[PDB]
């Protein structure tokens, strides 16, 4: 509380506004008294206003710092696991033993959906991709659990939550699945919730499945460190729905879609493929791959970030744990050794160093997703389902904070009251 | 411009910020490059700032005044169609008579849907809401249509467009048949818009359907009356969305569940069912809701409005048409004039008056709704499906100002770094 | 006496008596025990017919449905004249009925139908059907 006094505007008459500050982060001055003085701001992408309080995550892309209620990734990382982090990020304390073994019997208990549910999978097409199935079958969900629907009822919330924190990983093996004609695989309640997942994912009743703990730890970091990033388009898209009154379900869709947005977006479209094929240690290496970037389409490949400065803080245990899986897998990685290529030239190039194209976390999810043996489109939906619960958090402080349902301000710059005359005589 | 001069910021240093004029409505302060310089204002509930500068359509709210491209809805409805009101808000002018035809020739040969996507029908439960099955059905049509979801390819936002207009009604019309049991009905490319939707709504193979014209002019206008809303919940939801780059039927879908959204209270429905459960001036109104009435459970029924002060413009002419309704109808009216005691109500009752719970479209779309033998169950997916051309003309617009995304800041207000020890095991 | 059989002896022993006029030797028993549980699994084609109907509907009315629809599919055994046509249709319902009844429950719940298990008694496989999913094993209480 400094110089944090508060500051005044003015044009034909003066204002008064607060300087509040955060617990971390600048301060901000409060305006929300300048709309009934009839002020109003000019703001189109909301860069220079803040728009919410949160207390979930905590971001700071120069330093390179990332934190879930206060507790820094990396630890995390490392000494947690998904669904301790799950607990932790919608209620902001570590769980005691008897409150996460509460949790997690919670969540185990209704991995399994609806039969009927199921019966849609197969309405769609084989040939879709897996990520637009999500998308359907996320959307669809408030039609078969109408029963927790009221987002204004605490109860609702609730189940809806639990509901998508145990069936996402579902939903998303069955997508996969569907996509290669092998039967689906229903949860097993012996299994964590990742071994789960690869269970899921890979085993057929043929033989017996068995989860390799070094993969299935990787595959719980892959979760931990895509939980939750703060604000940005998906998570602004679930809040924007979310304050509508927009069933849980369809905010979960929506932040799904968003997050695929970029994918499907043309020019980085194009290049992805570029990366998922040209590979023949003859190309990558050479910059053959590399001598072709019209369209940087970097992050999309996992280079480069928005945020962070100068490194993305997730990827310095995924990179390890990227090390870690390639080792246990043996090497019978030759192509995958451009993954090797790749961050060399990443950190050497002139025109990386330059334009910072620099592996973030996705980059080495990628690689150990690929060593897995996961197709390049059940990435997104790895990474959505994990950021679910990151999703949910956001739209739990976001209601069961002030529910401020906001009727935003539009410039008008269109044609003033003309006269209607078609021309037409229908 | 009035008080709009020009407008100085003060903290320990002037400065000094420019006032924007719109062609109509409130003059802005430009505030672009304040958090460009660190300075971030903090506006929850946006009551200052203005997310977005637009020219689609201007609304006056305590002049009760509702322009679509400078065009008074009562102009449009009293002499304009759905299709050509359609084509003004997303062309910006009214079409001359051939690129009217040319305009509405392509909706109508787009009408049907792949079969496919009516078979994902069939999965659904048949108790689900039609509304419910509406999301679900529209947030899938990305696994069908991949051909259109680049959100930066021109050619594929025109077929995007085309895709949700035309087809929209034939599947809101599909999600009444499911519901009810009856077979489904295809479009009829010689049939006009509204009179093929209440064709597919209404007609049986068992015998002819006749589209009366009253009925045929009523829908037409239930549909200008809701195609554009300005910066509503439903339309933040849209360009939200798009902002992130999901592609046009995640931003579709994510708007008809925002639209849907404030209507899953168990306060909401509960309230508006025993409102058309009942044909008898003296009970649904008679010393009844007087309290029993829950959460909103007014302004759920058509009562009141937050942008209008005095009335709803759009009201004017769908009152007009109620009355031309109940008149040609006769059979399907007169045991349903529990309207005119409710309406009464309205424009007398202390507690409405005290309130402003006016009558608005909505009361007198319903009641034509109700009159037609179209359940309330499918009301808002009626109003969804109008609602449609206004989100695509947004979400265009959205992106024309250069697909402006939505990842806002937040105020971090809780915990500051601490280390992470967890004692427990899973 | 109704109290006696309800202590002392089981369902399948009680059956074998009220359709034989007596109790069963081992031999007779074992056969007879035999005879039901070799045959409560359903022909797949019927399965297929409880996924015709409502989720929300009742499972008595389900349940009337399927068990009147059971002769287009056994059109083998109608004959009531034949002694071996009675045999066959008797044991076919006293193997049948629990299968298609638990069918009916997990229908309405929305669970994945449940296969008879030949290694449980009569009264365990119908707990089994009712409540067990592939997601972990079912113990039944005894
Ligand atoms: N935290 C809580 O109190 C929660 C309560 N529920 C309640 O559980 C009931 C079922 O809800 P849904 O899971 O949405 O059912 P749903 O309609 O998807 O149907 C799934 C069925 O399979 C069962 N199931 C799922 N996973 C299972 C597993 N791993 N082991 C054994 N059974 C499993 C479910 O209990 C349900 O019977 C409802 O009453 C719901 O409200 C659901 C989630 C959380
Ligand atoms: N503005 C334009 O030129 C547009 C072109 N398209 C193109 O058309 C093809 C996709 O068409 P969709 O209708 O989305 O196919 P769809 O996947 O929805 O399947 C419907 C099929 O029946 C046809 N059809 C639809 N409505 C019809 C009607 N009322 N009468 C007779 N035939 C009808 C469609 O052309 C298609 O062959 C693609 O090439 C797409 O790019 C789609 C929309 C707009
Ligand atoms: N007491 C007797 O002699 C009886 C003879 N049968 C005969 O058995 C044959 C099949 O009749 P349904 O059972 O009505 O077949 P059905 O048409 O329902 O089909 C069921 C199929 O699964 C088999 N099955 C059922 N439960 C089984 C189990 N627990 N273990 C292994 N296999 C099992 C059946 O044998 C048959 O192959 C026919 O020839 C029928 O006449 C049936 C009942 C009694």
């Amino acid at each position: 509380a400094d110089t944090k006094a508060k500051l005044t505007l003015d044009g034909d008459t003066a204002v008064e506004l607060d300087v509040l500050k955060g617990t971390l982060g600048q301060d901000v001055i409060d305006i929300r008294t300048l709309g009934s003085k009839g002020v109003f701001t000019f703001d189109p992408g909301f860069t220079s206003t803040t728009s919410c309080e949160s207390k979930i995550t905590f971001i700071d892309g120069d330093e390179g710092i990332l934190l879930h209620r206060g507790f820094p990734i990396d630890q995390l990382a490392t000494d947690s696991n998904y669904l301790e982090v799950c607990y932790i990020l919608l209620n902001g304390e570590k769980p005691t033993q008897e409150q996460y073994d509460e949790f997690k019997t919670t969540v185990t208990r209704h991995t399994m959906i609806h039969e009927q549910i199921t019966r849609l999978f197969h309405a769609f097409r084989r040939d879709s991709h897996p990520m637009a199935v999500m998308c359907g079958i996320t959307g669809a969900l408030a039609a078969f659990y109408h029963d927790s629907l009221d987002v204004n009822n605490p109860r609702h919330r609730e189940i809806a939550a639990f509901r998508l924190l145990s069936k996402m990983p579902t939903m998303a093996a069955m997508c996969y699945k569907y996509s290669i004609g092998q039967p689906f695989v229903y949860p097993r309640n012996d299994l964590s919730y990742a071994g789960n997942f690869l269970n899921m994912m890979f085993s057929t009743p043929c033989e017996p499945y068995e989860v390799n703990p070094i993969l299935e730890r990787a595959m719980d970091r892959i979760l931990i460190l895509h939980a939750d990033h703060e604000q940005n388009a998906s998570t602004s898209t679930v809040r924007t729905a979310g304050s509508s009154g927009a069933n849980p379900f369809a905010c979960i869709a929506a932040g799904i879609a968003s997050l695929w947005g970029p994918a499907h977006g043309g020019a980085n479209e194009a290049a992805l493929k570029m990366l998922e094929e040209i590979g023949k240690k003859e190309n990558i290496p050479e910059f053959v791959r590399r001598a072709k970037d019209k369209n940087d389409s970097f992050r999309l490949m996992g280079f480069g970030h928005r945020v962070y400065k100068n490194y993305d803080p997730r990827a310095t245990v995924m990179r390890e744990t990227c090390h870690e899986v390639l080792k246990e897998l043996g090497t019978k990685d030759d192509l995958l050794e451009v993954a090797m290529e790749l961050e060399n030239i990443a950190l050497n190039d002139p025109y990386f160093i330059e334009k910072k194209l620099y592996p973030n976390v996705d980059f080495y999810s990628g690689i150990i997703l690929k060593a897995m043996g996961i197709p390049s489109s059940m990435f997104t939906v790895i990474f959505a389902m994990a950021r679910t619960v990151g999703w949910i958090a956001h739209w739990s402080e976001m209601h069961s904070d002030g529910m401020k349902i906001a009727r935003p301000r539009q410039l008008y710059t269109g044609y003033e009251k003309r006269d209607f005359k078609s021309d037409i005589k229908r």
